């Protein structure tokens, strides 16, 4: 079985690594490649089956599917492929040739193997790139192919609102794919313990990613600008051992962040401070590891300015920011002691952030 397996453009290497432990630890053979056919926030899984003995001694499948929906801090969506395919050139076609491209092509392919056709299914879709056709366009098109195909073979119904099977197509850039998305409506990174959304909340799967990317070893953790809570919360609930410290400089948000951690069942789990970051060393003396969404706004150089100097009084092991401005921050690192030991670009709400991982020059 192949799945297309989603995460946020620029984390697809610290997302293939959980879903690999996740798999050993079925015991399955699989190979998963980051970025199929160059498209960023994808992984390609192929997979044996999952096979069992049942309890009447007969091989039954256990779901690959929702074993990763259930597991996985990292994925937004987990879709059974049934085909990928470059359309080169699609994005210069003309409106009416672009879709014949992607109705003659759906209209091949043996949909009604991966639906009964006595269940319901309705087509999302989503487009991104220069074309000239829309979301709405390629849904339309790609629904009509498969309706028309299923109809060869019974009669199938839509049903928009609550399909059984839901087909999701892309289009990005000159890459087309289909597939069947057992994720549902909401993408994994919807947390039900977000009742407070702050306007710039990280999203908890590149939440989870900056933690995989401190390599925490129960040591304490402080986000010392932690707004809504995001990093602290999904930290708590993946059962850290250390301590959890979150400082925030504006009530509203500090509140916003005790009531996310009660919803979570974590309340305990976390320290919350309402405090000033460029004063941190004032609310601790130490601390292991901190790990912020640091705001992205000038004011933000001598912000991250005074922010660098005070962390370098406290931290002992590793700091993994993100931010879209990347020379403030490059020089409140370079001017208060710190080294970058990683940078990467993510993709964070349609926003190029930046990631850094540092520490102390002088620590060996
Ligand atoms: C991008 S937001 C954090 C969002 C958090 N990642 C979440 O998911 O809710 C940055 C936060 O830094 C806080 N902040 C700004 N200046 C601060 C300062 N001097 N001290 C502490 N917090 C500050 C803001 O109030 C805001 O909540």
């Amino acid at each position: 079985m192949k799945f297309l397996l989603t995460t946020a453009q620029g984390i697809e290497d610290i997302a293939k690594r959980e879903v690999s432990l996740l798999l050993k630890k079925l015991g399955i053979s699989f190979q998963i490649e980051e970025k199929p056919l160059g498209i960023e926030g994808r992984l390609l899984l192929e997979a044996e089956k999952a096979y069992y003995v049942d309890e009447k001694g007969r091989k039954r499948e256990l779901s690959i599917s929702t074993y990763l929906n259930e597991n996985s801090r990292l994925l937004h969506r987990v879709i059974i492929e049934i085909a990928s395919e470059k359309f080169n050139g699609i994005e210069k076609d003309e409106s009416e040739e672009a879709l014949k491209r992607i109705k003659d092509f759906v209209s091949s392919l043996p949909v009604e193997q991966f639906v009964k056709v006595s269940e319901t299914f309705a087509v999302r879709s989503f487009r991104k790139g220069d074309h000239n056709i829309t979301s709405i366009d390629i849904a339309r098109t790609v629904g009509e192919a498969i309706f028309e195909r299923l109809s060869r073979f019974g009669t199938p119904l839509v049903n928009l609102d609550h399909p059984a099977v839901i087909f999701r197509a892309e289009l990005i850039k000159d890459v087309f794919f289909l597939g069947i998305d057992t994720t549902g409506d909401s993408s994994l990174h919807k947390r039900p313990w977000r009742v407070y959304d702050h306007p710039a909340h990280l999203k908890a799967s590149i939440a989870n990613a900056m933690i995989e990317l401190a390599e925490l070893d129960g040591g304490s953790v402080l986000d010392p600008m932690c707004g809504s809570g995001t990093i602290l919360i999904e930290l708590a609930l993946r059962r850290y051992s250390g301590e959890i410290i979150g400082i925030e400089k504006y009530r509203k948000h500090l509140i916003g962040a005790e009531m996310n951690a009660l919803a979570a069942g974590v309340l305990d789990k976390i320290k919350f401070i309402q405090g000033d970051a460029t004063q941190l060393s004032q609310y601790v003396d130490s601390v292991d590891f901190a790990i912020s969404n640091l705001p992205y706004g000038s004011m933000i150089p001598d912000l991250y300015m005074k922010f660098f100097n005070e962390l370098a009084k406290v931290l002992e092991k590793r700091g993994v920011f993100i931010t879209t401005e990347k020379k403030a921050i490059e020089e409140a690192i370079a001017e208060n002691g710190f080294e970058i030991i990683h940078h990467r670009v993510i993709g964070h709400g349609g926003l190029m952030v930046h990631l850094y991982v540092v520490k102390l020059e002088h620590h060996h």
